[PDB]
């Protein structure tokens, strides 16, 4: 019998974007007609194995997965939900049913981007890469790159969270100098800007920063956060469409792709004196 | 085996994110599982919430969720037999584990006033969260307690963009030394129309936030703020579930502790 109750099992919600996709989910779930029950997980097929039976076992409709996973591990969560329609929001190329924002192009249009700006000495700092998503970014940024005849400056990898942006940026500046940074969070992203500004380097004017989210925040970071958008909105209005579409008739496995924007805000200019004025 | 449910408010906001991260963590040492409901505002949401949370036959409750008491004891009603905890409640009932609503206030009035500043501007959480009243009332009779009033009442609604239109509001009224604002989402935006305005923080206006929640460390400057310990907000709710689970004697409110986090936005004021 069915029970109006839609389970979502999710990262750390102490990362801001997780928090608004499950803010998101539950509002257009509110509007369909759904509760909404939450359970948080750490990485692991047996953490979101158990995560799934327990859910199951009290009779929810169906299941909504934003933990990154692989391809076999995303596999073999699908397979343990039986035939409970489920759906993933972060996984690599995978025969299960995902609604994606699309990996490789927030990170083309980032290089883009910069390199329309002038820049040539351009870092990276990326995701855990632990998180296909923060691959699947990286990959995006080097094949980007090389498709103008560039090389990162740098690359380093953080946590997702400010502080490691932070130290990470730090480090960055003591091997080197580049014009402009590619970060693979918003989150990340603050913590560079606030690196830039502790040691002495101006934004933009002698260092380009671009982020990924668009989480609520970064409109007032100081400067406001030039970025990628993956609209939250959409895609809690986009996965509970397709889980009432998937209830009604169970259908093959697709993957669904979702458009990013590039958001242009206050952390990108030409490469420092390009322009000298 | 045992499964503890959760009602939280909107999970957009970071400190009630870092509370549920907290729970999770002593939930999963202590080897409950937990679920959890989000809520929008009012009595009965917080009702359909816990009405859901029992159809998934938890074990216990806890509430985070900012309610009056008397709209605490109707959520209360509706737990029934299930044992439930509250995390932001006034009066705060039996049970309950939350922060002093007052020390934090006092904290922050105490930091400007020694300081030296006299011209002190407030920005509040909503009214209708029973913690940004608290709050509020805390700033005021501190302020009071040194024959001071605020130079400047301001209301936004926890998020960064409101702290943003919130202080250019002030700043078309009025110049205030220093500014303390109801949470740190808010001081992001709050330090972002200061800077942008031209005025130097702390060198000409000080700011303090409250939450220190993650990202806090890493504004530009790093923000001072009253720390409230969200890990031990969720080890000592899990801890005292347990402990009503294992024994129903109803136990009084623990009120838990804030401290002042200096970082790098007060100074004295501009001379
Ligand atoms: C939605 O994709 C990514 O999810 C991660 C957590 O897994 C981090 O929150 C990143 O900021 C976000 O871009
Ligand atoms: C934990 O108390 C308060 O909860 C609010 C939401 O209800 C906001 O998140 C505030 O920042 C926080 O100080």
């Amino acid at each position: 019998k069915q029970s109006h109750t839609i389970g979502l099992a999710t990262t750390n919600l102490a990362l801001h974007a997780p928090s608004q996709i499950v803010a998101a989910i539950k509002s257009r779930a509110s509007q369909m007609g759904f509760n909404v029950v939450i359970s948080m997980v750490e990485q692991g097929v047996e953490a979101c194995k158990a995560a799934v039976n327990s859910l199951l076992a009290q009779r929810v409709d169906g299941l909504i997965i934003n933990v990154p996973l692989e391809n076999e591990d995303a596999q073999a969560v699908a397979q343990a939900c039986g035939n409970v329609p489920v759906l993933f929001l972060d996984v690599s190329p995978a025969p299960v049913n995902s609604v994606l924002f699309d990996p490789h192009e927030g990170a083309r249009l980032g290089v883009e981007h910069l390199v329309a700006l002038g820049h040539q000495r351009i870092a990276l700092l990326t995701g855990p890469l632990t998180s296909v998503s923060a691959r699947l970014r990286f990959e995006g940024w080097r094949q980007t790159l090389a498709q103008h005849q560039l090389q990162p400056i740098a690359v380093l990898h953080g946590d997702w969270s400010a502080l490691s942006g932070y130290q990470q940026t730090m480090q960055m500046l003591n091997e080197g100098l580049p014009t402009a940074l590619l970060v693979a969070n918003d989150q990340m992203a603050l913590g560079a800007l606030r690196a830039l500004s502790e040691s002495g380097l101006r934004v933009p004017a002698q260092v380009s920063v671009v982020g990924y989210d668009d989480t609520e925040d970064s409109a007032c970071f100081i400067p406001p956060l030039t970025t990628i958008k993956q609209d939250f909105r959409l895609l809690g209005q986009t996965s509970v469409n397709r889980l009432v579409q998937l209830l009604q008739n169970p259908s093959a496995q697709s993957p669904q792709l979702l458009p990013v924007t590039l958001v242009k805000r206050k952390t990108t200019a030409p490469p420092e004196n390009l322009y000298f004025q």
